[PDB]
């Protein structure tokens, strides 16, 4: 994995998948405590957030993938 | 304000300042408690959220803690 998915993989996120998402950031799926994570890594591979993304409707798009799975 | 950052707002987060972020990001601190929000490149889409560096800092948390 990318250095800085590696390094919340060892924080107790396990990582489940790999997807591309909008905006040109490379998406992670994951799991903390039983709950589902998406984690967008930044273009350079070097930064990621951990959190909800939405888009130019407002749709939460990370909502729509965790809940799919 | 962009599309995805107003539709952030009006789950009931004011947006209070703008900052640069690493990874070509840029950055929006609101308020719910502090919050960051990260627009990417093409200003069309926004993560609410706390973004991690390469070791794994949550860089996001010092920003929110220094207001």
């Amino acid at each position: 994995l990318p250095a800085p998915v590696k390094a919340i993989e060892k924080q107790g996120i396990t990582i489940i998948k790999t997807f591309d998402a909008p905006g040109g950031m490379k998406g992670y799926l994951g799991k903390y405590q039983d709950m589902g994570v998406t984690i967008y890594l930044t273009p350079d591979g070097k930064h990621a957030i951990s959190g909800y993304m939405y888009n130019e409707k407002g749709e939460n798009l990370s909502n729509t993938l965790i809940e799919k799975e």
